[PDB]
């Protein structure tokens, strides 16, 4: 009736830890880091890490501040659990595409949104950049990747997970909504080893310039 939008739609499953960051989950929520961050912290003693309240966010990123000093121009990329954090080339992936519109950021986790979020805004990320990640974190991968693709479809499809049997759940629920081998763009790689600044130019790729 009318025209009609040519631009292509992108949509990106992507676990946190260990393929965003450079460390698993298992060894993230128990570190006496992690730990310190939930209210009741008290050293060498171990709170349920999921469903202990977070301190609030101001005194997340002191904490953070503290631990890795200021993410400047000054930061220091070499100093120690770096790979705690996201990486420059996947922190470069996210300024790109959280931005893109037509690209849509899933993160399915079994870690929570605020930890994540504090990440994101330690590292230099906006509140409004913040706001156009989805956190999906039932822990639950199939469901929820199932959940989120119910009812437009995606031109193409990321999956990336470092965990095997995370990753071949996340599959399994985007080919069982019809999705074929053109449109999927799977990545199971160990922490540390997936290539963000290809993936970025991948994505861009697939828009006009
Ligand atoms: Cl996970
Ligand atoms: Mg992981």
């Amino acid at each position: 009736t009318g025209y009609v939008s040519t631009m292509p739609k992108v949509i990106i499953f992507t676990d946190f830890d260990g393929t965003v960051t450079g460390k698993s989950g298992n060894e993230t929520v128990f570190t006496e880091f992690y730990q310190s961050l939930l209210q009741g912290y008290k050293k060498d003693v171990e709170q349920d890490y999921k469903n202990t309240p977070m301190k609030d966010p101001i005194e997340a990123q002191a904490l953070f501040e503290a631990k890795y000093g200021k993410y400047n121009e000054n930061f220091d990329h070499d100093q120690q659990d770096v790979d705690f954090l996201m990486s420059p080339e996947a922190v470069a992936f996210f300024h790109e595409v959280l931005k893109n519109d037509d690209v849509t950021v899933n993160i399915v986790t079994k870690n929570r949104a605020e930890y994540i979020k504090a990440v994101f805004k330690y590292q230099g990320f906006s509140d409004e950049e913040i706001s156009k990640l989805t956190i999906l974190e039932s822990g639950y991968k199939f469901n929820d990747v199932n959940s989120r693709l119910n009812h437009e479809r995606a031109n193409r499809v990321y999956i990336l997970d470092d965990s095997p049997t995370d990753y071949a759940e996340m599959l399994r629920a985007v080919k069982g909504k019809g999705y074929n081998e053109e449109e999927i763009r799977g990545y199971r790689k160990n922490p540390g080893e997936f290539e963000w600044s290809q993936y970025l130019e991948d994505v861009r790729e697939m828009f006009p310039p």
